[PDB]
């Protein structure tokens, strides 16, 4: 149990060093949560690779990344002009909120850690609750921390009191004897969330998360943005009426437009592979081209 | 407890030594490593499924080719990756699981047959661990394919009335399958396809359906696909000449693939029963090629 | 939480040893209970020569389920199309020989009949029901020429309501998957040599996906005229010879009675003479039975 | 947890010790069902306390008890002269069909277990089936036993399509354990377990349960003679005054069941003591006295 | 107050002792026939049972008495007095504590309360607004209640309702006594108000009919709520006089003007 735990702490040390450098001493519980620490260059997308979400993205910048990173500029404004202690991203599925979380992890650059539901659930008794202490202590040590819970229904409200204990301790250490620091700082740990079913999250997270951003479907020209964005590496040279494709996708979500673009791009490559499958070695270097075929 | 996990680990190590030929695993990746199946096991291939041929070319040119052997599809960037998943749906007995067996056999993509029994663990917080192990083993066996048959049971429309472990399984699955680290640092995301099959897509968790771009309907066989189902089912069954396959294909209209299989079974079982009833007046030695079907029975 | 496992494993090993010596394995914790469901042929005191009435269903079960399943060497020339049918569903009104057909199949087949009860499938903890449904087929495959029996299968394999329950729905899906899924055949193509016999009196409640997997569906009807007289003979084999009994009359007086109703009427008609003897014998000291009574009328 | 199970085990063991002689290893559900095996001396009623109806009270004693207990007289007939599979009492409320089952419990000495509706319905998935198996296995460990379900139409019932499916899945366990595969012995003798059930309605009981309760005795409203006998049995403690009679009371009350006559006689008996205490408030200290009248009180 | 399982513990939060109950018939009024009959038919068969030991189990306490009970103060409050004077160890039961969120939970509660009452040999089960018994899981709890009633003993079940016809036919069989508790429609309400005015007395006592005839159709709880505030109505003026006369001082001088409407 110690040798495997030693491998755990070694991998944690490597990951935390690669995060910090862009040292720390951790107990064996937060050497297991620090494995779920997302390095900055591990994300392929920034705020420029997202389309349609611009007012929400400026909200997340001006209220969640500036109040949480470089807070000295906000000493003039006082205390109310600061970052909340929790933000939520709700809306339909596929609309692009996990992508917002990914862009926040990449561009914000302040100790992002994504909590999976498995790291909160432990078979043994009690130690499934010390991991929440480890999460918050790690977020307090990695000072500009952004805790993230994707599909946030593990802290949703069989009860399984041990799981109830984990949820209650998460609520308590959310805003308890540590969320009101005498140093005039909340420690800058914004527990970002996300969920496509906003109703079932019962009451507590709805009061603990002041900012709640609805990621709608792209209405009438944000789908044009997502089309111009997904089709960034495909040769659409001869005749590709992008406005028609933006107008035909009536109520498709971002993932739906993305998969439609995937099919439309597979179309020329498919109809090329299906035609030159006779010379033996298929290469298919730059020969095909995109026209239509959504 | 170690006396059981050591035997388990030995078993999965032997299974993967059989499969991977032409790797460290934790206590959970092992328990899912018993699900990895080799193409030698499944006997069915794409050349054995009659009728639904339009779905075969779609799986080949849009799932298996983009997933296995991706060097062709590299010029188009991450847009030309394989789909996140596939959902084969239709009435029962039309070829969903048979397509699954063909994908297991005729792909060469480290097929992983995930049972509902293994996702659902008794101890607390082990179902989430089993899902994380499923997606960590599908990532180790890189161009892999996770197959959840009857996927509308494990997944499915979430509600307030459901076991607290099931909601965690669903959320953990969605997180691993279209989450933060579902794309590599270079941008090429995780050549892992979740192939599911169901006969009820209106109970399959639309948030999950968003993850499955390719949703193929396996329709009920028609007059032209039934004459291929009958051909495939009747391989070894030697036909008595004057056997009219067209009449049997036209009389079995409202039947599925399995119903046509069972009809052909009960039609080829007839001459053997005649053979048995005639040899009732003597001993029962080994069989022979004497009994031919008296006619095309239906 | 450990002695129960040792008790159940020793019991299942003893049971399997009994079935084997009627003519070992390493069973895990979950199929170690299903090994208790395995019944021996010497337990079931019923044979196909003991059922009455239905005779073209007995012929069907013998010819196209029992012979393909056990003793398959006669069918190794037709291929996988001559394998045993994956599923037989005996359906019909209550009390007309469904469970008796299952009992005769358990006794006469000699194919490792396993009487699966609805309790062993329904476990308390999360995932144990799925583990039991997997262990059923695992044990049936360890004992290849095997039959799985689920009496009153409609209450266990219902039509999959949209919000019925998760444990029941997962058990249904697990049973469907292990019935004929990815790993249901062999590496060569033999369909696993397992037949799950089900008995129900509500046919249109099983759900369509499951009736697909039981391709042979036998309606067990009510006894007609010649079936009622055969049921009467088979029931009255035990009673006295007769004191001028009339059986053709009783064969038609039982207008729409099922098999169990005919058996109960015969029970009452046989109890009547012993009651007469008890009444006439109370005047004496002790009962001390003999063979005085008769059998004439029961109505 | 473990302490609760051990306490239930100790209670069931003590109840078995008190029931056996006017030791058995058994699982937890049989521990819970063992808390219902009742001693015959725990009940005050007998076959002579049951006024009115006498044909039913003879049919039970002579075709359900003598076949069930004392089987050495019915041995020659074989499995066809065994005890009936089950017994059903039906009739309007208060006509003495639970008191009749109570007398069957007392005056039979046949391991009478009284199964409550709560013992069957459990909170966890798959515990009602465990307890049904427990009751049908404990009745077999107590071979000449009786299983009384009171208000059988509540526990059982015509299983609708859209039923609870946790009370309908237990409703099939009763049928499976009742008359199923292993519901006899290798020698061919039945299981000699008789299940007695009382109900106000038989058309709602079931269609598949009523065929295995072949003995069905209706407990009708008392006529003139039955009502007179019920009156003569209810008035055993009360002291008659030489003035009144019983015929006019037996004739006035017509639609009253057994329990309605019981409550009427209770009022008629409380009337004299009522008057005595009402004329005795400032009459010394009421401690004891015998001066009733039992005059005609409607 | 002894050993008991978790369900008897769940039901123990509603059980109360006799002495802890408020005043009995001395606390209420407005009826004499109903109180007299119920008293001499229940409290006597419970208090001093030695006087009935020669009866022979026939002239014992009734097994349950229903109440027609046009709604006033829960449509009845006689159960409190019956448990208080008889020392009956009043165990209460509500529909809220009778519903179920787990399968087979209401039946467990019913068996616990009846099992519970038996440890407490003298006991008064009380079904306020008894319609959860009559009448698809409620049928099972109905059958359970019927079976625990006499399905196989100094216990009484007080059933308050509002419609005799709505009760099941197998329930009126078990509740023989049908004590009607209608609204007070006579002049006796003044005595009601008398009791309702035994808390505090106004400046003089105004016209008794002036306060009586106004509540000619009001319920008993209606009278109790009117007089609990009408007499307090001018007292609010006295508190306002405290506020206007310097600061509020602890005084004991009542000053009524008119307690009506
Ligand atoms: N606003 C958007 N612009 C561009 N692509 C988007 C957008 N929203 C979603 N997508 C596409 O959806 C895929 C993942 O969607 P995701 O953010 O996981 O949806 P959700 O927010 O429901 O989790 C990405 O590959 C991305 O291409
Ligand atoms: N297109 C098909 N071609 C040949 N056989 C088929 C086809 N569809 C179904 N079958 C028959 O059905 C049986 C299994 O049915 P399956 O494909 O598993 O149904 P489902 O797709 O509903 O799971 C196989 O034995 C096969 O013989
Ligand atoms: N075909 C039959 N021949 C003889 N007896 C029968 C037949 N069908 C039903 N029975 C009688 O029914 C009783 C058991 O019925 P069972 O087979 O359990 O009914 P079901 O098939 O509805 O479960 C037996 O005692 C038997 O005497
Ligand atoms: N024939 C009878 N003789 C004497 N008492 C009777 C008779 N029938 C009913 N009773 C009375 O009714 C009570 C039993 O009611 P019961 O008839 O068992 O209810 P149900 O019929 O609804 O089960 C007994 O306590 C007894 O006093
Ligand atoms: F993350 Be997505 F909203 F399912
Ligand atoms: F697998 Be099939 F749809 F029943
Ligand atoms: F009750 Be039988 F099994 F139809
Ligand atoms: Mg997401
Ligand atoms: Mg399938
Ligand atoms: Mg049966
Ligand atoms: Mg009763």
């Amino acid at each position: 149990e110690k040798n495997e735990r030693t491998r755990i702490k070694a991998q944690e040390n490597l990951r935390r060093i690669r995060r910090k450098q862009i040292d720390l001493v951790l107990n064996e519980y937060e050497n297991q949560v620090a494995l779920e620490v997302v390095a900055p260059e591990d994300i392929p997308v920034g705020f420029n690779d997202i389309g349609g979400l611009d007012d929400i993205i400026e909200e997340l910048k001006e209220t969640i990344i500036y109040p949480l990173t470089m807070p000295h500029l906000y000493k003039h404004g006082g205390a109310l002009l600061a970052a909340p202690s929790g933000v939520l991203l709700y809306g339909p599925p596929g609309c692009g909120k996990t992508m917002l979380a990914k862009a926040v992890a990449h561009e914000s650059g302040a100790s992002f850690i994504n909590l999976h539901i498995s790291t909160l659930t432990e078979k043994w008794y009690g130690d499934s609750n010390k991991i929440v202490r480890a999460v918050f202590s790690l977020a307090k040590k990695l000072q500009p921390s952004i805790i993230f819970i994707d599909e946030i229904d593990a802290v949703l409200g069989g009860e399984h009191e041990a799981s109830g204990m984990v949820k209650a301790e998460f609520m308590t250490l959310w805003d308890g004897l540590t969320s009101t620091n005498a140093s005039g700082v909340p420690n800058r740990i914004v527990v970002l969330g996300a969920t496509n079913r906003i109703n079932d999250i019962d009451e507590a997270i709805l009061r603990r998360m002041p900012k709640q951003f609805p990621v709608p479907l792209p209405g009438l020209e944000q789908r044009r943005r997502i089309l111009e964005l997904v089709l960034r590496g495909t040769k659409r040279d001869p005749d590709f009426d992008l406005d028609y494709i933006a107008r035909v996708t009536a109520g498709m979500s971002g993932s739906d437009i993305k998969e439609t673009c995937r099919d439309a791009a597979m179309a020329p490559m498919r109809e090329y592979i299906r035609q030159h499958r006779a010379s033996g070695k298929p290469l298919s270097e730059i020969n095909p081209d995109d026209v239509r075929g959504i």
